[PDB]
């Protein structure tokens, strides 16, 4: 009012706009100096400004010019600056994040967040799905599929930022729930943990060992199988080697689909994962007279 911080980590971080009597624009990234950045920061009410950014992206846009590092001393002019150009970007004092750490891919581990240039756990007390909910949505994992008390992931380090958190389920931001600090109640064996929607886990069903049997995999929240119309030695290769039992040996006979879902995979080889490849999720048009994929790798007993 009459300027704002849109697509970064929170309110008080990301690309700085500015309110015209037509629309929101973006500030121009020559002309944004130090003393801008403070006088934005503090008037949006997120304390002092921790560092300054110019973006590039892949009639002329608006500039903010100030004599001080204060707002009643900044102006803002229509026409200065080239309109498809760099961008002005800051990350201000109250600026937070979250990110999640030790869970064997994206969308699930240790919540940590971030305090005062502080990456900081979360205590397990009162953690439940409607605070999971609010983790998943804001990191853009969907939905929340398993709220993890402590000692599931590895246990995190440093400061503990909340003893006890209590969302309702619509905060747009885990800073915004209710809670209490790091009153030296909690520890670092109760670190909450988060399983979201879009996570996506493996394992290796019906053979001998770990590496041989069907192709399981944990998305949406439930077990699904894998399609064998799209199922080559290249698919095979990153499996066998993203769970560590070397390269693909066979690919026997499916089994009809009996799980929740079925999965599509297209890799090139040298992916490390199979959530790197293309894929597509319930897909009748890729599967529908396929069979519930398998595999045996090298370090198999079978083998
Ligand atoms: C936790 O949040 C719920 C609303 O989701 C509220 O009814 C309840 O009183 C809160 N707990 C405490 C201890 O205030």
């Amino acid at each position: 009012l009459p300027v704002r911080l849109t697509n970064g980590s929170s309110s008080c971080s990301g690309t700085v706009e500015v309110r015209l009597e037509a629309s929101w624009e973006p500030a121009c990234g020559a002309l944004w100096d130090s003393r801008a950045a403070e006088a934005v920061c503090r008037a949006l009410g997120c304390g002092g400004a921790e560092a300054a950014s110019q973006l590039a992206p892949p009639a002329g846009a608006p500039a903010l010019l100030c004599s001080g590092a204060e707002w009643r001393l900044c102006e803002v002019v229509e026409h200065a600056c080239r309109s498809d150009g760099r961008r002005a970007r800051v990350t201000c004092a109250e600026n937070r994040a979250l990110r999640l750490v030790d869970g064997g891919g994206a969308c699930a581990g240790r919540v940590e967040m971030l305090e005062h240039g502080e990456w900081g756990s979360v205590c397990d007390d009162t953690w439940d799905l409607e605070d999971a909910h609010v983790v998943c949505r804001q990191l853009g994992c969907g939905w929340a599929v398993q709220a993890l008390p402590g000692l599931h992931f590895t246990p995190g380090r440093g400061p503990i930022h909340r003893d006890q958190v209590n969302c309702s389920g619509a905060e747009a931001y885990l800073w915004d729930c209710p809670g209490l600090p790091g009153q030296h109640y909690c520890g670092h064996k109760e670190d909450a943990g988060v399983v979201c929607s879009e996570h996506q886990s493996w394992r290796l069903t019906g053979g001998a060992d770990r590496c041989e049997g069907q192709v399981e995999v944990h998305f949406r929240g439930v077990w699904n199988t894998v399609c064998d119309s799209e199922w080559y030695p290249s698919e095979a290769k990153v499996l066998c080697q993203s769970l560590g039992c070397g390269t693909a040996v066979e690919r026997p006979k499916g089994l009809p689909h009996s799980l929740s879902g079925r999965m599509y995979y297209s890799c090139n080889g040298e992916e490390l994962t199979l959530s790197n490849c293309s894929w597509r999720f319930n897909n009748s048009n890729l599967c529908s007279q396929s069979l519930a994929a398998r595999v045996l790798c090298s370090a198999s007993r079978g083998h």
